[PDB]
C-alpha cells in the first residue's frame, strides 16, 4: 500500500545530531532509554504475550557494542506488575530523553529469531493528545519471525492504520536478519517519508500536503522505540519454546537532523 524503491542515505547537508552506539557496556544509558511497563500486569496489546521487565540484565542488557534485547520463556512471578505472561522480553524508547520532528534515522540490528518472536524498531509522537493511532506512527523495522526473512516498515495515522486495514506500508526481504547486521533506515522529511533497509528505500509515503492530521500527523516531534514482542502478529504459526532465549542485537541508533 505504500510502495518505495529509491535510493537512500544520509543526507550530505545533515550532522549526526543523537547517537546511541551502546559503547558502555551493562544496563542501557539512564540518559537515552527508557522501560516501558505501562500494561505489564494488564497484558500488552495486540495480543501479545510478552512481560517486558525493566531494570533486568536477562532481558536488556549492553554487551560488545551492542544493545541486546533478549527474550525468554519464563513467568517473572516475583514482580509486582506481573501479568500471568509465560515469557519475558525487554522495550525501551527515548520517550521523555529525545525526540526528532524529521530526520534520517540509521539502526543497524541483528534480529530475535523463532516462531513467536516480533523484534520492532518504531517511533510514536511525542504529543500523544489525539491518541493511538491518530498522534501518528513510524515502524522503521518489524518482523515476525514465522517469516523471518520479510522486513516491514509501515506508518500509521488516523486515516491509515491496522485497525481499519488502511495502513500505508512494504516489504522487502534480506539474508539472514537473526544472523547478520542490516541498517533499518528512515528518511522522514515535511514532504515524505523512506522506510529502507541497506540503502534501499522499498517503503514510500508523502505528505498530501492538505494540513490534515488524519492523514499527515508527521509535523511534529517523534521518540524511538526498542522492543521484541512475543505472540499476536509473531504468533501468527505458534511461539516455538525451542526458540528461547533469542535476542535483537543493535549495534547503534544514530540519528541524522540538518
Ligand atoms: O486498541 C486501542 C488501544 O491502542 C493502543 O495502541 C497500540 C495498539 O493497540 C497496537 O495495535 C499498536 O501496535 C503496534 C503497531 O501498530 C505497530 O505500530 O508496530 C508496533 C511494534 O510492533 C506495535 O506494537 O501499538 C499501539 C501503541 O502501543 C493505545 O495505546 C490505547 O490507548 C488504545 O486504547
Ligand atoms: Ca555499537
Amino acid at each position: 500500500t505504500a510502495p518505495g524503491n529509491e535510493p537512500m542515505a544520509i543526507p550530505s547537508d545533515y550532522k549526526l545530531v543523537w547517537a546511541d552506539e551502546f559503547n558502555t557496556p551493562g544496563a542501557p544509558d539512564a540518559k537515552k532509554w527508557r522501560y516501558d511497563t505501562s500494561r505489564n500486569k494488564e497484558g500488552w496489546y495486540n495480543n501479545e504475550l510478552q512481560y517486558y521487565a525493566a531494570g533486568r540484565p536477562e532481558n536488556v542488557r549492553v554487551e560488545n557494542g551492542n544493545l541486546v534485547i533478549e527474550t525468554r520463556k519464563e513467568r517473572l512471578t516475583s514482580m509486582a506488575d506481573y501479568g500471568g505472561q509465560e515469557y519475558s522480553s525487554g522495550k525501551l524508547f527515548t520517550q521523555g530523553l529525545a525526540d526528532w520532528q524529521y530526520g534520517y534515522v540509521e539502526v543497524r540490528a541483528k534480529l530475535a529469531c523463532g516462531k513467536g518472536m516480533w523484534p520492532a524498531i518504531w517511533m510514536m509522537a511525542s504529543d500523544g493528545s489525539t491518541g493511538w493511532p491518530a498522534l501518528g506512527s513510524i515502524d522503521i523495522m518489524e518482523m515476525v519471525a514465522w517469516d523471518p526473512t520479510t522486513i516491514h516498515g509501515t506508518i500509521h495515522t488516523k486515516a491509515y492504520n491496522h485497525v481499519i486495514h488502511t495502513q500505508k506500508g512494504s516489504r522487502t526481504t534480506a539474508a539472514d536478519p537473526c544472523g547478520q547486521f542490516h541498517t533499518y533506515s528512515l528518511d522522514w522529511t515535511k514532504d515524505r517519508m523512506l522506510i529502507g533497509v541497506d540503502g534501499h528505500a522499498y517503503m514510500r509515503f508523502d505528505n498530501d500536503h492538505k494540513g490534515n492530521h488524519d492523514t499527515w500527523p508527521f509535523d511534529s516531534p517523534q521518540y524511538l522505540i526498542l522492543n521484541v514482542a512475543i505472540g499476536g502478529w509473531g504468533g501468527q504459526q505458534g511461539v516455538d519454546a525451542a526458540a528461547f532465549p533469542s535476542k535483537m542485537e543493535v549495534d547503534y541508533v544514530r540519528v541524522y537532523q540538518k
